């Protein structure tokens, strides 16, 4: 049985960096990269459209992202990794953050209307009632950084289309992560996530001085599942 762990965090919190550290350690540990992570630079063409007109493309973008996520995560469960006896699969984000952080935020910002938002939820619920068992998480790693840490890391990473991201937006996604993963006050449609263990890592400092302590904490955490 492959342990499934998602890595969660705000934009440019350091998910990729963290995944880069994790994917280096051993045979038994493998990462499932995030669709929207890959797009960022054919279908992933929805990204360019989102850059121009988010009110137009949000529903299409989130729908495609989540379906891409679901297939890649399902795909990945079928190694040639199904062994041996402590295989771990790391998910870059999850179907939950897709919905309760991102799609959710896009509706609150009026980039999806009531109808788009109802359809998306209807669609999301169904999908996960059809594959929830397969993709159920054994753990969540929360990469905790401040909105300002994230704003600065957006700047450093250099994507020209990301340079207009306001801090208020990062603050919103921050509240939602805190609310879901630290305070566990955000209620979802998936009651098994109320039990799911959560490792919260402060990633505000430079990863280069920290990645060792970080891995140490992850192993510690994995062994307790
Ligand atoms: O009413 C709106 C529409 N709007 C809400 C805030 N915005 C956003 C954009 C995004 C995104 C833009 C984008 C682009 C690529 C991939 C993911 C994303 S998510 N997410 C939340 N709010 C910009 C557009 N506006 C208020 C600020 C500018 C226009
Ligand atoms: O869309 C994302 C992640 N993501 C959101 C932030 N991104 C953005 C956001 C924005 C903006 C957010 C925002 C908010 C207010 C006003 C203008 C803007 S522009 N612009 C470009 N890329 C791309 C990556 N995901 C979809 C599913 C899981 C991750």
């Amino acid at each position: 049985r492959i342990k499934k762990i998602s890595i969660e965090g705000n934009i440019a919190a350091g998910k990729s960096t963290f995944v880069n550290i994790l994917k280096q350690l051993c045979e038994d540990w493998e990462v499932v990269p995030e669709p929207v992570a890959r797009w960022c630079n054919n279908g992933g063409n929805v990204l360019q459209m989102m850059y121009e007109k988010p009110e137009r493309w949000s529903f299409t973008f989130q729908t495609y992202a989540c379906l891409s996520r679901i297939r890649a995560q399902l795909a990945s469960l079928n190694g040639k990794l199904k062994d041996a006896e402590k295989p771990v699969l790391f998910f870059e984000r999850s179907v939950y953050s897709d919905r309760y952080i991102f799609a959710s935020n896009l509706y609150e910002s009026e980039c999806m209307n009531e109808t788009e938002w109802t359809i998306y939820q209807d669609w999301h619920d169904w999908m996960n009632n059809q594959f929830g068992q397969s993709l159920e998480l054994d753990g969540i790693i929360y990469l905790q950084a401040t909105p300002e840490t994230c704003l600065h890391r957006i700047y450093l990473r250099g994507r020209n289309e990301e340079q207009g991201i306001p801090l208020e937006y990062l603050e919103k996604l921050h509240y939602k992560h805190e609310s879901w993963l630290l305070h566990r006050t955000l209620k979802t449609n998936f009651d098994y996530l109320q039990e799911v263990p959560i490792l919260t890592l402060d990633v505000n400092e430079d990863f280069k001085d920290k990645y060792e302590s970080l891995v140490e904490k992850v192993k510690e955490f994995l062994s307790t599942l």
